[PDB]
């Protein structure tokens, strides 16, 4: 079914000013197999459409973001590392929440969760067009999954 | 803790009625630092006018594979494109049948859609503000643990 707003750009305007503000990292967004170490999972219901987003990141750049965020800097995953993933889902959602009720795109956000895993791979299951957006860094890639029904 | 059994009993009996196989559930209890790792997770959260949260139901593979033999008649080759059709319809099931129960106890809430993760030995972490409870389960062919928020 055909959305009733162009709800891609929100979140991936919020995902660059997350990062931006909270972590002074930018992403570069890629043209758009897929895997990735540690990833935030939102749901998100709505009148008019439900849905989810994801925002899946390399080991690497997950590090990265720490160093820079919390000042905690430890070799590899851990809790500290899927705290702050998770923080990060709910305020790149909160952003795009914000920007797409302009358009009277509206929705309520669930709780955020974190899955860890060297090279997992994300499906989401949503009767609507999946839409994947890539972004890179000189310390690893990111991208966010989008899907609403 | 309302919301515990209805899901508990909801995976149970999604697996006993759909695909012929009995879990063993062993007690539930608050997650703690304890090891709670899987090869494929069904993941939905859940948004009410005064509630919301998140659940997962994370399966080993050997018992994901016995579930598919079980429900198609034939063994997938490993966890392909229709393990993963069949874990997020298992999620949904599971949590249609939890909302079903819910609402009679005044509990209300609609669901997203379901997002399944593949990776060998993965794990999972909710972030919310209520009790992450987790419910363990096993069989012969592998555990698999539901894993629960609601604030």
């Amino acid at each position: 079914s055909n959305a009733r707003a162009e709800f891609v750009n929100p979140f991936l305007a919020s995902l660059m000013n997350v990062l931006k503000t909270m972590a002074s990292l930018e992403l570069k967004p890629q043209k758009p197999i897929a895997r990735g170490d540690v990833s935030g999972l939102i749901g998100m219901v709505g009148a008019q459409t439900r849905g989810s987003m994801s925002i899946t990141f390399d080991e690497g750049l997950a590090l990265e973001i720490m160093q820079n965020m919390l000042g905690e800097r430890p070799n590899g995953l851990n809790e500290e590392v899927t705290d702050m993933v998770g923080e990060i889902t709910n305020m790149v959602t909160g952003g795009a929440k914000r920007i797409l009720a302009e358009s009277g795109f509206d929705f309520d956000m669930a709780t955020p969760v974190v899955v860890s895993g060297k090279g997992h791979t994300i499906r989401h299951k949503c009767e609507g067009s999946i839409i994947i957006m890539p972004f890179s860094s000189q310390w690893g890639n990111a991208f966010i999954e989008i899907c609403f029904e």
